[PDB]
């Protein structure tokens, strides 16, 4: 077991933080506040508004989708990444 973000291990595996959104494990320093990792927290803040998502860095959109186990290998334009983020939004 290691942190999905920084790759580090835990001094006590029982203290690893599981993100409620992507469900991966993270450091306390790699998560915040509904315990969420920093990226999932950042995306929730956008309220999943297309315009706000479009302003996000390509790497963040790609990484966020990867954390949610969604492939972006067939995407050629940034808008496709945004559409995938919108598609997996919880309702
Ligand atoms: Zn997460
Ligand atoms: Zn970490």
């Amino acid at each position: 077991p290691s942190c999905k973000s920084c790759g580090a291990h835990f001094a006590n595996t029982a203290r690893k933080q599981t993100c409620l959104d992507c469900k991966k494990n993270f450091c306390m320093t790699c998560s915040s506040q509904p315990r969420l990792c920093l990226l999932c927290q950042r995306f929730r803040a956008t309220a999943f508004q297309r315009e706000e998502l479009m302003k996000m860095k390509v790497k963040d959109l790609r990484d966020y989708l990867s954390l949610h186990d969604i492939s972006t290998e067939m995407c050629r334009e940034k808008e496709e990444l945004v559409l995938l983020v919108l598609g997996q939004q919880p309702v």
